[PDB]
C-alpha cells in the first residue's frame, strides 16, 4: 500500500508537465436556456496504455496537494480548446470544475486572465462550478475569487445546490451566475412530490436575479419533461448526451 500510491503520485506530477491528461466533454442542452453551445469538462488520464478516470487517483492528488496544480491544468486546458473551437468560429461555452483551494490560488486567477486573453476568448464563455458545501466553508476566499474572475466576464456557479437549509442562505452572501441543482432533489421529480415543488422554489427564484439553473444527471425522458415545466435553464445527464472526447 505504502507503494502503489508512490507510482501514482509520480505519474501525475508528470502529466502536469508534458501531460498525459486530456479532456472529455458533455453536452449541456437547454430548454429555458435558448440556446447556446455548452459542454461540461471532465478530466481523463493516460496511465499506461489506457485512460484513467479521476476515481482512480483524485484521492491521491488530495493527500499530496496536487489538486490546485491539476485544476489549474484543467482550466488552462479548457481555455485552450476554447481558443481552438473559437478560431474555428464556434463560440463554445465550457463548464469547468474548480476545487476549494483555488479560490485563494492567484496562479489560477492569473492562468485564467492570461490564457483567456491570449486566445481571444471572452471570459463569458468560461463557466466555473464548485459545490455549495465547499463554498459555505472556504467562503471569504470563494467570495473575492468570484469578484476576481467575475470581473473578466467569467461565470461562476454552484454545484449540488439545494441540499441543506443554508443552501438558500449562502445566496444572500455569495451570488452565483448559475446553480447546478443537487441530485438529491433532481433525480426523482417524476414521482417525488416535495421535489416537484422544490425545483420551483428554486427555479422561480433564479428568474429574478437571472441566476441560470442546471439540473444534471437526467436519465429518462419522463424526468426530461418535468424539468421543462419547472423552468430549469439547462439539462445534463447520460439521457441527453453522454460524455465524450469529441466535440
Ligand atoms: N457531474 C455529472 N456527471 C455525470 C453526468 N452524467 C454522467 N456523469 C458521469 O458520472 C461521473 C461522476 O461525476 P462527478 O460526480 O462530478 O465526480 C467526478 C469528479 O469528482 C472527478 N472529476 C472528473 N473530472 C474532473 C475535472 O475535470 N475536474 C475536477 N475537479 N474533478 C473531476 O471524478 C469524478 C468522476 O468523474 P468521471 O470519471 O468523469 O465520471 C463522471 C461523469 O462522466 C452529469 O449530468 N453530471
Amino acid at each position: 500500500e505504502e507503494e502503489r500510491i508512490e507510482r501514482w503520485v509520480e505519474q501525475l506530477r508528470e502529466a502536469l508537465i508534458g501531460d498525459g491528461f486530456l479532456l472529455h466533454y458533455q453536452p449541456v442542452l437547454n430548454l429555458q436556456g435558448e440556446p447556446l453551445e455548452l459542454y461540461q469538462a471532465f478530466l481523463r488520464l493516460e496511465r499506461n496504455g489506457e485512460m484513467m478516470s479521476p476515481n482512480a487517483f483524485m484521492a491521491i492528488a488530495e493527500e499530496h496537494d496536487l489538486i490546485t496544480e491539476i485544476d489549474r491544468w484543467v482550466v488552462a486546458r479548457a481555455i485552450r480548446q476554447l481558443g481552438e473551437r473559437q478560431r474555428a468560429g464556434h463560440k463554445t461555452h465550457l463548464l469547468v470544475r474548480i476545487g476549494p483551494n483555488s479560490f485563494s490560488d492567484p496562479q489560477m486567477i492569473d492562468t485564467i486572465r492570461e490564457q483567456l486573453a491570449v486566445y481571444g476568448v471572452p471570459g463569458e464563455r468560461l463557466w466555473l462550478q464548485t459545490p455549495e458545501s465547499k463554498v459555505f466553508t472556504h467562503l471569504r476566499n470563494a467570495q473575492q475569487f468570484l469578484a476576481s474572475v467575475s470581473a473578466m466576464g467569467c461565470k461562476v456557479g454552484l454545484e449540488q445546490f439545494g441540499s441543506g437549509l443554508d443552501s438558500f442562505q449562502l445566496l444572500a452572501h455569495f451570488q452565483p451566475a448559475f446553480l447546478k441543482l443537487d441530485r438529491s432533489i433532481t433525480g426523482d421529480i417524476a414521482s417525488a412530490r416535495e421535489s416537484q415543488e422544490k425545483i420551483r422554489e428554486i427555479t422561480s427564484r433564479a428568474q429574478p436575479t437571472g441566476i441560470l439553473t442546471v439540473a444534471e444527471f437526467v436519465a429518462d425522458a419522463q424526468s426530461m419533461s418535468s424539468f421543462f415545466t419547472a423552468g430549469v435553464d439547462y439539462v445534463q445527464g447520460d439521457f441527453v448526451a453522454p460524455t465524450g472526447p469529441l466535440m
